[PDB]
């Protein structure tokens, strides 16, 4: 499985933040 921080990866790169969004900072 997988536990990570909120639950899995999503703090990282789930599917919204590739790096913070992904090009623009957010």
């Amino acid at each position: 499985g997988n536990d990570y921080e909120d639950r899995y990866y999503r703090e990282n790169m789930y599917a919204y933040p590739n790096q913070v969004y992904y090009r623009p900072v957010c």
